[PDB]
This record gives C-alpha cells, sequence and structure tokens, in this order.
C-alpha cells in the first residue's frame, strides 16, 4: 500500500507538470523563459488565484487585485532584443480553472494546489523577516526560528496547518485572543459559536506540535478558558519560549516550483508509473537534474540567490546550517550574509538593469528526513530568549515543570545523509560539521520585512 501512495503523489506532480507545459505554450514562452523561476511563480499564482476566488485560502490577494475579481494574472518576463521585458498578462479565472482541470485529466486536484501553496510559503519563510509581526503580538523577535509557514493565507485549511510552526500558531492565537479582548460580543451569537470552535481547533493543532506531557497540559488550560484574555496570551508566550529548547514537531515538505516539474514531464516522464515521495531521494534527483534560471538585480550574488531557492526547495530555512553545509558541499551561510533579496521582482523595479543567471541547485549528498548523532548547542540569543520573563508574573506547577525540563533538557528532527551514488540508502554517512559556520539561518538577520508590498 506504500507504493499506492507514491502513485497518487506522483499523479499530482504529473498534473502540475502538464499544467505548466500548457501555460508555457499558452503564454508563448521560449524554453529559457519557461525555466525562468520568476515566470514559474507568476504562473503558479494564477492557479491559486483562479481557485481561491477571494477566499484567502491558497494565496493572499492585493487590495488592488480586487479591481476585476473575474480575472487574474501577473508579470511575465521575456528576453526581447538583449533586454528583459516585463508584461502584465491577464486571464479569466474560469479559463485558468478549465486549463488546470484539463491538465489533471478532469480532476480538481486540490493536492496540487496545496503543493504550490506550500512551495510559496517555504520560499517566503527563507526570504523575508517576520520580526515586526512578532512585535505587534507582543512576542520576542528572537523567536524568528519558530515562524514556519507564518506567511500562509489565514484561511488555509488542514493542509496549511501541518507546516505551521509553534510560534506561527501562538501568533494566530494571540491575534484571535486580542480581538476577543477588544469586542466583548466576539464569543457570543452565531459568530461566537463558530469562533469558539475555531479557537479549540487551533489550540488542539498547536497542542499536537508539542512533544512533552507538560507542554500539552498547559495547552489544555488555554483551550478550557471559555473567555480568553491577557492571561492566556502570557501562557502562550511562555509556551513559545519553551519551544526554543523543547522543540515542537512541525512537518517540512520539499515542494519544488512548477518550472522543475514542468520540463521533467515535458521531456517525458510518468510520475504516476515510477511514483514520487517527498521524503526520500526523489526531490534531490529532480534538483540535481534540473535547469532553472532566475532574474537577478545589480549588486546581487547569484550563488546566494541559488542558496535561497535551494533552501526553500528543501524547506530547510529552520534547520542547522552546519548540516545543510555538509549535504550541500558548500558553506550554507546565514540569511544576513546573503547578497540577495526576494526572488520576485516588484512592479516598481527597473527592468533595464536586470540580468539573468543559472541557479545552482545541486547537492553533494542527499538526505531523508528522519545511528550515531552528534548534537550541537543553541546560540546565546536563543538561550536568553528561552529562559526569561519567568521571574515575574504567572507561576505554576506546570510552568516550573516546563522550565525544569528546559534546564535539564537533553540534546528535534534530524537528517540521514547518503551518497548520491547510494540510491538505496545502504550506507549512512555520519556528517562532519564545520564549527566556524553559524547554526541558525536567522543569526544576524537583515532581510526585508514581509509586511511591505
Amino acid at each position: 500500500n506504500a507504493t499506492e501512495i507514491r502513485a497518487s503523489v506522483g499523479k499530482m506532480i504529473d498534473g502540475i507538470g502538464r499544467f505548466y507545459i500548457q501555460m508555457c505554450t499558452e503564454l508563448k514562452l521560449s524554453d529559457y523563459e519557461g525555466r525562468l523561476i520568476q515566470n514559474s511563480l507568476t504562473i503558479e499564482r494564477m492557479v491559486l488565484s483562479a481557485f481561491d476566488e477571494r477566499r484567502n485560502k491558497y494565496l493572499e490577494e492585493h487590495p488592488s487585485a480586487g479591481k476585476d475579481p473575474k480575472k487574474t494574472g501577473g508579470p511575465i518576463y521575456k528576453r526581447v532584443d538583449r533586454k528583459w521585458m516585463r508584461e502584465l498578462v491577464l486571464y479569466d479565472k474560469e479559463e485558468i480553472r478549465r486549463i488546470w482541470r484539463q491538465a489533471n485529466n478532469g480532476d480538481d486536484a486540490t493536492a496540487g494546489l496545496t503543493h504550490m501553496m506550500i512551495w510559496h510559503s517555504n520560499l517566503n519563510d527563507t526570504t523575508y523577516q517576520r520580526t515586526r509581526a512578532l512585535v505587534r503580538t507582543g512576542m520576542d523577535p528572537r523567536m524568528c526560528s519558530l515562524m514556519q509557514g507564518s506567511t500562509l493565507p489565514r484561511r488555509s485549511g488542514a493542509a496549511g496547518a501541518a507546516v505551521k510552526g509553534v510560534g506561527t500558531m501562538v501568533m494566530e492565537l494571540i491575534r484571535m485572543i486580542k480581538r476577543g479582548i477588544n469586542d466583548r460580543n466576539f464569543w457570543r451569537g452565531e459568530n461566537g459559536r463558530k469562533t469558539r470552535s475555531a479557537y479549540e481547533r487551533m489550540c488542539n493543532i498547536l497542542k499536537g506540535k508539542f512533544q512533552t506531557a507538560a507542554q500539552r497540559a498547559m495547552m489544555d488550560q488555554v483551550r478550557e478558558s471559555r473567555n480568553p484574555g491577557n492571561a492566556e496570551i502570557e501562557d502562550l508566550i511562555f509556551l513559545a519560549r519553551s519551544a526554543l529548547i523543547l522543540r515542537g514537531s512541525v512537518a517540512h515538505k520539499s515542494c519544488l516550483p512548477a518550472c522543475v516539474y514542468g520540463p521533467a514531464v515535458a521531456s517525458g516522464y510518468d510520475f504516476e508509473k515510477e511514483g514520487y515521495s517527498l521524503v526520500g531521494i526523489d526531490p534531490f534527483k529532480l534538483l540535481q537534474n534540473s535547469q532553472v534560471y532566475s532574474l537577478i538585480r545589480p549588486n546581487e550574488n547569484p550563488a546566494h540567490k541559488s542558496q535561497l531557492v535551494w533552501m526553500a526547495c528543501n524547506s530547510a530555512a529552520f534547520e542547522d546550517l552546519r548540516v545543510l553545509s555538509f549535504i550541500r558541499g558548500t558553506k550554507v551561510s546565514p540569511r544576513g550574509k546573503l547578497s540577495t533579496r526576494g526572488v520576485q521582482i516588484a512592479s516598481n523595479e527597473n527592468m533595464d538593469a536586470m540580468e539573468s543567471s543559472t541557479l545552482e541547485l545541486r547537492s553533494r549528498y542527499w538526505a531523508i528526513r528522519t545511528s550515531v548523532q552528534a548534537n550541537l548547542p543553541f546560540d546565546k540569543p536563543t538561550i536568553m530568549a528561552a529562559f526569561t520573563g519567568n521571574t515575574e508574573g504567572r507561576t505554576s506547577d506546570m510552568r516550573a515543570e516546563i522550565i525544569r525540563m528546559m534546564e535539564g533538557a537533553k540534546p528535534f528532527q534530524g537528517r540521514g545523509v547518503f551518497e548520491l551514488s547510494d540510491e538505496r540508502a545502504a550506507n549512512p554517512i555520519v556528517p562532519s560539521f564545520d564549527m566556524s559556520n553559524e547554526g541558525s539561518y536567522f543569526f544576524g538577520d537583515n532581510a526585508e520585512e514581509y509586511d511591505n508590498l
């Protein structure tokens, strides 16, 4: 039955590829332009926007985009006369839906839509900082390592919830509790009936992330308060600090852009026959064999733009850079040291100075998300953010119990490293880290804030 799952997962990969091929022909893109990752994001956005229908489930629409809600589109970049031309293409949302279902053999293929949504989420997680949003909800800006999927649309369903991190959940809960503090009729009426059910669902989702009995128990108390207020915010802040040391279980999905699945299908490949699994070597194979290009701005390092896209493709922004550096074969630097900005090009940017280069997406080893294990300590900003604020305010048997587990915490998902020549994962390789590299991707972070557009 395990190979039956591979066939269904391969069937949506086959569907994403078939669709992207049809969209390249529809937009009349050259072979190079079809492999340009800026075009891949725009084409992917048109699908999510066509099926979203202003729900904010698969993406987030600009307020200006709601000027003709029957159409969707974005910038398409073509190489004309030694320069990069940008044009805004518009299609009916009904047309994009028909083409998407036609590519998936009539099916609706919701899984494929989720797949491209999570790929956009992982790209935003590796690109943009979230410290201003953390400050708005009264959080520690040093908890940036807990913001997995903090860019997903607000009304993303169960599919989005699996990738959201502990801090992302605490942020959406505090946002909800603060709106209950403002309006007293929040938990009353028909809205009160539904919002209360959403509050208990979010709490139970966050409770599932925690891997200690003490953390789960404190989450139950936050759910039971039928009138939540400033006390539950403080408990959720404390549970977030505990997640720095007693890390939660968050799912990471390696979701590649359509411009990788596209030419894999375009050449000729039956992902439904061979099957496909996001957990093992299959994503590394597609990345090794892929040929992707990206628009690049002046004063930008194409090697760093590559690390940005490679890290997002493997959903590795929140992992140890010393591990990624070993797998990659090249030093994987913190985001602060990267000479790059977002992959997407803003509408106000000048196209005259824009160039393109080949993205380096290959790896020396591959790894399956999971026995000698060498454990590395947290950095001092993480330690200081975790063991603070417990001297004043709320104290309890549960808080003292959690702090006790944090203090005596023994050295939490890892990676099992294998050779590319070891396709069947026969001989695991024990990594040898470079102790001069920083361990956290967000150390010395200086990237743009996500709340700017």
